[PDB]
């Protein structure tokens, strides 16, 4: 891949068509911050796993589709989270969860990814088939370190856990402790799911970040709540470096000065923000206001395999519905290796190497 530089973005992209934009958009060195490796599978690799354990034997592929997928226009994000559920219908050893994390890696890095930042939930992967969390993080740790040394290092990983289980106290107690004792692996913690105001747990939160764990939860996202206060709590009790989504700090001029204060950048996923309902079109999406405004966002894919979309088509409905430039788009990535939670020296070096 011969990635674009930061001397070649005055490039003329208006007599192009669709297919010559997508060369251009794979070639930007790109980083991603919000990315469920739980589901970052292409749609082969699912029909695959579906057809070699045999788990639906009576459907069609189409209808293997619309059961575990979400293809199509959904009504919320609460929709989006309960329909999830059922596709841990595939977690069902160890040896999946292995090539899921090795083929993850190898999509991305086809895409253009220079620097990955995955997230998985042990909870998530681990309730369906009774998995052990321990084996199934052994075997994300060993397909991701898989994939990047055959790929001899040209992307670079680093890894988050999204914590869950519930939301008792001893659940994110629990959730918590499995980041901390895996904390070699876990450069971030982040809480997804159903949308929370995360403030009855800022002492479990405490604990993370001393422990060296920055943070990035999932806040305003989800448009259905009659308040900004998971946004509130995500930045004054939590610390957050990052927000993922956090669309909904463009609704407030007081959350848009504190992101910027703090200097903490959004994980913006635009198709996934159109397709979940927490916006009425692309044309309307709050990334443009909130760019504009000086807030730093980073474009994401959030969870490709269900979407059937991944991250260079983002890029072409930012483009195309927003009007973001190359040079918009060179700015945001360079804005997703600086606030990244990997080491600082690949930062940097990635930096000086494309930007
Ligand atoms: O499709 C998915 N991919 C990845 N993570 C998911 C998905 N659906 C739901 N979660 C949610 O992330 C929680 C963390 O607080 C997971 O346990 C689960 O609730
Ligand atoms: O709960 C979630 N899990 C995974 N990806 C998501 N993207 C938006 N919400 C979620
Ligand atoms: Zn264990
Ligand atoms: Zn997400």
């Amino acid at each position: 891949i011969n990635y674009l530089t930061k001397d070649e973005l005055d490039i003329d992209l208006s007599q192009m068509d669709k297919k010559e934009r997508y060369k251009i958009w794979k070639r930007l060195p790109k980083c991603e911050l919000h990315c469920h490796l739980d589901v970052c599978f292409s749609v082969d690799f699912f029909l695959n796993v579906i057809r070699k354990y045999n788990i639906q034997p009576n459907m069609s592929d189409e209808e293997i589709i619309d059961y575990y997928l979400f293809s199509k226009p959904g009504k919320s994000l609460d929709e989006f989270v309960e329909k999830a559920l059922r596709l841990t219908d595939i977690y069902i050893d160890y040896t999946v969860v292995e090539d899921l994390a090795k083929h993850a890696v190898f999509n991305k890095y086809k895409e253009g990814v220079v620097l990955m930042e995955f997230r998985y939930s042990p909870s998530f992967m681990s309730f369906k088939h009774n998995l052990d969390k321990d084996l199934i993080h052994e075997a994300i740790v060993k397909g991701l370190n898989e994939a990047v040394a055959l790929l001899e290092y040209k992307i670079q990983v680093g890894l988050l856990c999204t914590g869950d289980g519930g939301l008792s106290h001893e659940r994110m107690k629990e959730a918590a402790e499995f980041c901390i004792k895996h904390k070699k692996d876990f450069v971030g913690y982040d809480h997804a799911g159903h949308e929370v105001d995360l403030k009855p747990f800022k002492d479990i939160f405490d604990n993370i970040r001393e422990e060296g764990i920055s943070i990035s939860v999932h806040a305003g996202e989800d448009v259905s709540i009659p308040n900004l206060n998971s946004l509130y709590t995500a930045i004054n009790l939590l610390h957050v470096k990052r927000i993922g989504h956090g669309i909904r700090v463009s609704e407030s001029q007081e959350l848009i000065d504190l992101v910027k204060e703090k200097d903490i950048l959004l994980e913006v996923c635009p198709i996934s923000n159109v397709l979940l309902n927490n916006v009425k079109s692309m044309d309307t999406h709050p990334i443009r206001m909130l760019y504009d405004a000086g807030v730093k966002v980073s474009v994401n894919s959030d969870d490709p395999g269900m979407f059937l979309t991944n991250i260079t088509d983002n890029y072409e409905e930012l483009y195309t519905h927003l009007n973001f430039t190359l040079a918009d788009f060179m700015k945001m990535n360079l804005w997703a290796v600086q606030k990244s939670f990997v080491d600082p020296d690949i930062k940097n070096k990635i930096i000086s190497k494309y930007f």
